[PDB]
């Protein structure tokens, strides 16, 4: 459980925003590409899993699934490659429901940056201290955390 | 001490590498620049504390303690802006043996990448992976978490 995300793509003003969602709490990482490539995929991905201990990750679409450079930044950074598919059907609907809820933010914060990147890091910012109450911050900390403590 | 953060900023390849040091558990954050700027350090700061609960940043030099675009981005993100003087004067010596190490990881895959991003973000996760016997990830985890709760 503690080591699970999600990756998700999404798209706004003719770019794409990358996400990686921690399953079990919600929290989010997010950036601005031009487009989805295997090669900024797997980018992100490393850069993830040096921030955060990712275990596994649910991948977005079958291209990355497939990408060899995004196998080749599993394997070096140790993350089990699996497909996103919604096993549970209910998986879709909440993946479709965090994009409008991300898009809402960022509308929200649209107005005081220039850049989509800018307002993007506005948003991951927002969601992931909103409280809900803990924040999806203070719960990806304390999941991880009980993991031997 | 959960929320301190030290910026430190480093150059090879003639490109600069902003790191973000959590001083109690020596975990990074890091990202290659063109050249530090107010904005880029803004923009780096604004990621920083979307992922992480920074309470504190003591910056690396006076041009961004000044910078009014960092200030901003300290003022919107519930960030103390301080100084990064070694008032504690092995504070120098820390910083410089960090980016010698750092530059050493990166030496050690720097052929494994075309691009220094690449190479960069290969370091953050050796490093933050390393067991010291615990992590600096878990390192910084436990320190959030015993926080929170
Ligand atoms: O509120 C939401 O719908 C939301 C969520 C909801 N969420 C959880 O709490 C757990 C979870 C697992 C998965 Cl697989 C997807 C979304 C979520 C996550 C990230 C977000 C969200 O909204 C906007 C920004 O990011
Ligand atoms: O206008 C922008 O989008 C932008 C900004 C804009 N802006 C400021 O000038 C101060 C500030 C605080 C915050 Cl919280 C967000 C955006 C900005 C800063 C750094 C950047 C930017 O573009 C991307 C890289 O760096
Ligand atoms: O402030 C939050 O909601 C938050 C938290 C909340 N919180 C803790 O549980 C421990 C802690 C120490 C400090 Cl000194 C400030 C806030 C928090 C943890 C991680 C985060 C957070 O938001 C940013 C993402 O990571
Ligand atoms: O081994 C090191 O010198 C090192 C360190 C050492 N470090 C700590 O453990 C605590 C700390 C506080 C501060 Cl203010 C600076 C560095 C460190 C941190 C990050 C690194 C390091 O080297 C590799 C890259 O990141
Ligand atoms: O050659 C590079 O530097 C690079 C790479 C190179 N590379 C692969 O093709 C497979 C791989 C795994 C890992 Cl772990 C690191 C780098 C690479 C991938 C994505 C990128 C790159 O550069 C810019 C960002 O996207
Ligand atoms: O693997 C590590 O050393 C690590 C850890 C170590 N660890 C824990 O304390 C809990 C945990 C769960 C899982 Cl499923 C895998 C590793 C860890 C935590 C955060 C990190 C880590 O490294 C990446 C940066 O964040």
């Amino acid at each position: 459980s503690p080591g699970i995300w999600q990756l998700d793509c999404t798209h706004l003003e003719g770019k794409v925003i990358l996400v990686a969602v921690h399953v079990a709490s919600g929290y989010i990482e997010a950036e601005v590409i031009p487009a989805e490539t295997g090669q900024e995929t797997a980018y992100f991905l490393l850069k993830l899993a040096g921030r955060w201990p990712v275990k596994t990750v649910h991948t977005d679409n079958g291209s990355n699934f497939t990408s060899t450079t995004v196998k080749a930044a599993c394997w070096w950074a140790g993350i089990k490659q699996e497909d996103g598919i919604p096993y549970n059907p209910q998986s879709q609907g909440v993946i479709e429901s965090m994009n409008k809820e991300l898009k809402k933010i960022i509308g929200q914060v649209r107005d005081q940056a220039e850049h989509l990147k800018t307002a993007v890091q506005m948003a991951v910012f927002i969601h992931n201290h909103k409280r809900k109450g803990y924040s999806a911050g203070e719960r990806i900390v304390d999941i991880i955390a009980t993991d031997i403590q």
